[PDB]
């Protein structure tokens, strides 16, 4: 009854990881397509036109272009904080320093003030960059995708930082901070930990095929309700 829990958890981890990968992949492709189209014609009226299109506005909280002069275009348009400079934001630094698209860890959106992640990629016109295109996805949207019986899934980086968790208090806490006693180890196939008085078993599964990041799905399930 222990190698059936093990097999259950390893399989649900793989299914969860694959769901997240395919959910993110289509969104990454839209931002790459936006960056490719922006590189055709980076004039600001053309950029605005592209970012206003319904495929982007229905998929992302907003999408935007920032460039090396500090120019910024965001759609839907939104008053940015005084002094806003895209070149110092995490989406921008991540992407300008990557040969591929990127995904940020959670960070505080300058537009809305809520915690989000961004997909971002440099727009290159004959190898020369014309800026960084990004699109935003809310933390809640990610929580909702990870939660679509015995337990729950969370998203954790390969440094062991919890990135998306149904307990929002654990977002951006390391595994050690979040589980100070009996810290789940990504290096082991399973981990048992006592939480809320109950015993839980924890699995990690790498999410394949994501550009620039190395992230895992964590599965945490109650031992008792699952062993039964």
């Amino acid at each position: 009854i222990r190698e059936d829990l093990d097999n259950y958890l390893n399989e649900m981890g793989e299914v969860t990881a694959d769901n997240i990968q395919t959910w993110l992949s289509g969104r990454i492709l839209l931002i790459e397509n936006a960056a490719q189209n922006i590189a055709i014609n980076p004039e600001p009226a053309a950029v605005a036109s592209l970012l206003e299109q319904k495929a982007l506005t229905s998929t992302f909280m907003a999408s935007y272009l920032g460039d090396a002069t500090g120019h910024f275009t965001i759609r839907p348009d939104a008053k940015m904080p005084d002094g806003f400079d895209p070149r110092v934001r995490p989406w921008y630094k991540g992407a300008e320093s990557s040969s591929t698209s990127t995904l940020t860890e959670p960070y505080i959106d300058a537009a809305t003030g809520q915690t989000i992640i961004s997909i971002a990629t440099a727009a290159k016109k004959a190898g020369q960059s014309v800026g960084v295109v990004g699109g935003d996805l809310s933390l809640q949207t990610l929580i909702n995708t990870l939660s679509a019986g015995m337990g729950y899934a969370f998203l954790v980086s390969a440094d062991g930082k919890i990135l998306v968790h149904p307990d929002k208090a654990l977002v951006m806490k390391s595994l050690k901070e979040a589980y100070p006693q009996d810290t789940p180890r990504i290096s082991s196939d399973f981990s048992e930990v006592t939480v809320d008085g109950k015993t839980r078993i924890v699995n990690f599964t790498p999410i394949k095929g994501l550009p620039s990041v190395n992230w895992y799905i964590g599965l945490s399930v109650d031992k008792d309700k699952a062993f039964s």
